């Protein structure tokens, strides 16, 4: 008679400790994956950069129309997409946020292109070498550049690195071709 | 509790920059570019409140929709689909909030601190000190 | 009857600390390779 | 249970040093537009 | 997890610490053509 | 373990996420969220 | 009446889980104050 | 019962990170002096 | 449990911080003074 | 690569071998074995 009530009852308590085990493997198999990801991205965020090189710009007339940057991967990053990346556009007049447009050179209007310099993608950056060259328009994100202004870029990739730059129209333009902001 | 436990670590937001348009003589918007953190899931902004810490004021800001702000903040997308929900790692969404609105007009050097928290409980923080030079400058960077 | 639920337990914790060990080395490595480049 | 616990104190360890990491890159940035100024 | 956090950290020093050489190379360069003309 | 993407659903394109739990008969579940890398420009194979 | 044995014990042993999950958070509600100070 | 064990365990590393802390911060109390002389 | 021994360990990792922020300055604070006499 | 930035142009010059050269430049060697790497610190390449 008392040994019935034992077999019964160990049977409940098998089943018991396998459902808490399966709640303890489950919840860890959840937090693997979360704390994997989280590691690559955040180590993406901080390594994952882009790089100017120079930025110059045509004159026309007597104002910079174009703000031609050359940007580069940086030290020890992975693919750097630009295409997938926005500019911010602090100057002496607008406030906007650039994003990527798929071919303009003059209808760019308030988005950005990027023409390949050097390598073989036009819009990602796959190895050190590789530099590309990012057309903004001024007389259409806000108007032709004026002598002696600042502009304040702040290329951010998609993981959230920001590369800030600070380009400044030479004082004087007297009969230049194009300059080095 | 698991799922949610890690939701209230992961799911942050991460504040590019912020930005205030210039009126007269006072920051009269506070524009926020916000950004999901580091393996974060799917964070919505329209369940989210941000709180006002100010000179004049200290109130606690919610969400609304469509100048007539007043005590509430508006999303308007950047990059990315949707308007009111981070999604990808690539997408940006600008935080809208009439500073006149909410309290009286920001003045130069007149700092305002920020906690923009998630539906999940997770806060960020952010103190935007306005320059205290807003002599001819159509749009500062707070 | 007490003994056999530890018992079924206690594997169940071994292999989270593994996996919660593992997660960490693995993350590690990919910083190591990731910082020494 | 304590392998549990070590996974969300890795993720948050892991968000703290990403926090620092900006911190220290984006004041650099802006040093180094002012010192070229 | 502390040696997970330092390996982040150590990767935004070096990162800063070739900006600030980016900025004393440069100024460098721009102050020897200056200074040869 | 050998999977077809292209005919299960579609040919997993970039920045795309699949979640497996791979299920023993017993009844054991073991989850791997696989992580289609962000961009695949000249990789002819990848580290999902 | 193993079973009703088996119900009493049960009842206790929510109870001191009960006392341990209390000391644990509590003791962390401390220090997050502490901490944070 | 697994609320009893914890307990013990728990009581372990408030002692341990408290030995940890003791001696992270004495070996800077030596190097303050050493720096500042 | 883990984070009660992570919550301690913070706080002695922030006092350590701080003690090298104080000799740091006040070494500077000197040299400044022997270098204005 | 290398910039040009002359009182017309503004341009971004990358090497192109054998030429004599449009937009693009070639590097012969003036003390070296090998001519388009410089290898040690005596080697000159024009
Ligand atoms: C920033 O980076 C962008 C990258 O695109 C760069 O863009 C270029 O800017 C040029 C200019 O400075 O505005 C543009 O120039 C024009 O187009 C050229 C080409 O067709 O692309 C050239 O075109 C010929 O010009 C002759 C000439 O007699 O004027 C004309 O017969 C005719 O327009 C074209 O004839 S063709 O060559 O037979 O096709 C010419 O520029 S040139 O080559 O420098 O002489 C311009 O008309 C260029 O198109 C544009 O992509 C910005 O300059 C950077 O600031
Ligand atoms: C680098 O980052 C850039 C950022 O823009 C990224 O560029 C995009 O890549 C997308 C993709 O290749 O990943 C391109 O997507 C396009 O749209 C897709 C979808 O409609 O959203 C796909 O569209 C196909 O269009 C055909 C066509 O006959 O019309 C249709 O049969 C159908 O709508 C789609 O069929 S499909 O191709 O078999 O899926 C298609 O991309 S795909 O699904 O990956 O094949 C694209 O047309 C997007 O245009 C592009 O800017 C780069 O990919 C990154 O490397
Ligand atoms: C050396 O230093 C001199 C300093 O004078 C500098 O050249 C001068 O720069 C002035 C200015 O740009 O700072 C030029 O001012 C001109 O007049 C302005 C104003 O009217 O007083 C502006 O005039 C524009 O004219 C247009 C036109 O269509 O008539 C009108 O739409 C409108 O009146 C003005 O529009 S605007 O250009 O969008 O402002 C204009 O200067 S501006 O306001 O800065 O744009 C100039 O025409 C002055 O002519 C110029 O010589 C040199 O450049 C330095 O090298
Ligand atoms: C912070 O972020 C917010 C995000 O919304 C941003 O808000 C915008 O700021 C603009 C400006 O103040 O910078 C506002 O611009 C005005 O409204 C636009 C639109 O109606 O929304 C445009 O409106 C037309 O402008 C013409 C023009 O001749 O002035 C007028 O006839 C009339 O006002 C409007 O006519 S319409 O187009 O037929 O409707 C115009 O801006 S524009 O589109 O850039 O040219 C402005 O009048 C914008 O409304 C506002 O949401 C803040 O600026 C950031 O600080
Ligand atoms: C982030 O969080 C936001 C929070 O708003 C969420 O966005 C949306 O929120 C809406 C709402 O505020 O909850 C949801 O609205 C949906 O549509 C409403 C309306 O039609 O516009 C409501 O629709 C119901 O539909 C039934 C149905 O039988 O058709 C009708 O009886 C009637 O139209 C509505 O009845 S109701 O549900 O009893 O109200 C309803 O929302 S409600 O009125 O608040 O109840 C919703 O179906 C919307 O779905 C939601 O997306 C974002 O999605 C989050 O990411």
């Amino acid at each position: 008679q008392v040994g019935i009530g034992t077999l019964i009852v160990f049977i409940a308590m098998v089943l018991v400790a396998a459902i808490a085990a399966g709640v303890l493997i489950n919840t860890a198999g959840y937090l693997q994956s979360k704390g994997s990801a989280t590691g690559e991205e955040a180590s993406a965020q901080v390594s994952n950069r882009i790089n100017i090189v120079s930025a110059y710009g045509n004159v026309x007339x007597x104002x910079v129309d174009y703000v031609n940057l050359t940007v580069r991967q940086a030290a020890g990053a992975d693919n750097i997409n630009l295409x997938k990346s926005t500019i911010q556009w602090i100057g002496p007049d607008x406030a906007t946020t650039l994003t990527y447009x798929x071919x303009x050179x003059x209808x760019x209007x308030e988005n950005f292109t990027t023409x390949s310099i050097k390598g073989x993608x036009x819009x990602v950056l796959v190895d050190q070498s590789d530099r590309i060259k990012v057309i903004m328009y001024a007389x259409x994100v806000x108007x032709x550049l004026x002598x002696g202004x600042e502009v304040q870029l702040t290329v951010t990739t998609q993981y959230g690195s920001k590369t800030t730059y600070w380009a400044q129209v030479p004082e004087s333009l007297k009969d230049k071709n194009a300059v080095x902001l």
